[PDB]
């Protein structure tokens, strides 16, 4: 079995390369960005994913620089990085599943994911967003494929920071980020002055899709997407439009009627508050963690269906809570 030994730089703390050996390298992904390999570290037998991307000669890699700053239980960990022949290689913790793959399994068994998992996956996503947003970092590509899962522990890790950017007021940013189905209306309308609330919309779309078993705003064009949105939210008022920034006439489909009939009311209430036209009316991620849909996760007796304890849910930091420190009394329950 072929070993690769490289001199790699730890992702966090002090810039101090060490020699790293790995084996059992195989391709696991292959989109636009480049390649993802899986490999096994010789020293520890730990499995890693290596995201290999072509490195611009001019610039510093933005994805890399954002990942070196991030340290959160619901975000994939940058273990090391190195250069090879010129390519940047991101050595990441290996995570075996994704929300996309798990959802599609229930979907084709004509079944929906049990709500305990909807609760767990969505809360952990909202945590990861609370954390990056506190740095003014917007992910800009929230979608089921980017939500990795460990099915055994029910841990969710956000990944793919290839579109992520710090958003600064008064700076314009490209409106062509983010994947179809998950794109906030302001993005569809071509705003360049959007905020981090675009992630919130994208998160509301994942929530709705886990509840429905299929995407809620599908469409091969902007127009078709907008019609699906209008069909649920009703036509946007002129003030709502000006708020998204840059003309069919439908009344709102009552959110209870959108979903199958045994759908928990707090689940629907949470969607209606994420999927708002006006970007400033959307819940923040921290507010979303504190919503009553997630109350069962705050129950001292909650367990995973495999009989394990829930994963880490309450270890908030001052950084993570900073958008609204008083939510801590809701978020960290008596027993935690
Ligand atoms: N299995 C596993 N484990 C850790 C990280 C990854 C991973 C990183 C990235 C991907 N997978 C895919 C996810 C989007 F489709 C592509 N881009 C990434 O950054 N995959």
């Amino acid at each position: 079995s072929k070993v690769t030994t490289v001199v790699a730089t730890p992702g966090q703390g002090p810039d101090r390369p060490q020699e790293v050996s790995y084996t059992d390298t195989k391709v696991i992904g292959n989109g636009s960005f480049g390649v993802v390999y899986q490999a096994k570290l010789c020293d520890s037998g730990e499995l890693v994913a290596i995201k290999k991307v072509l490195q611009d000669k001019r610039f510093k890699n933005r994805e890399l620089q954002i990942m070196r700053k991030l340290d959160h239980c619901n975000i994939v960990r940058l273990r090391y990085f190195f250069y090879s022949s010129v390519y940047l290689n991101l050595v990441l913790d290996y995570v075996p599943e994704t929300v996309y793959r798990v959802a599609r399994h229930y979907s084709r068994a004509k079944q929906t994911l049990p709500v305990i998992y909807v609760k767990l996956y969505m809360y952990q996503l909202f945590r990861s967003l609370a954390y990056i947003h506190s740095f003014g970092i917007c992910h800009r590509d929230i979608k089921p494929q980017n939500l990795l899962l460990d099915p055994d522990t029910a841990v969710l890790k956000l990944c793919d920071f290839g579109s992520a950017k710090q958003l600064v007021r008064g700076e314009p940013n490209v409106s062509y980020i983010c994947s179809r189905y998950y794109r906030a209306p302001e993005l569809i309308f071509g705003a360049t002055d959007y905020t981090s609330s675009i992630d919130v919309w994208s998160a509301g779309c994942v929530l709705a899709e886990l509840l429905l078993g299929q995407p809620i705003f599908p469409g091969d064009s902007g127009v078709d997407q907008l019609v699906e949105i209008i069909k649920v939210l009703g036509t946007p008022t002129r003030e709502q439009i000006r708020e998204m920034n840059p003309f069919p006439q439908i009344k709102a489909h009552p959110w209870t009627k959108v979903f199958r009939p045994r759908t928990p009311p707090e689940a629907i209430a949470l969607c209606s508050r994420l999927l708002e036209y006006t970007p400033t009316a959307r819940l923040t991620p921290l507010e979303a963690c504190a919503h009553s849909f997630f109350d069962e996760l705050r129950d001292p007796n909650v367990k995973l269906p495999n009989g394990r304890d829930t994963p880490a849910l309450f270890n908030f930091t001052t950084q993570e809570l900073s958008s609204n420190p008083p939510l801590a009394t809701i978020l960290i329950p008596p027993h935690a």
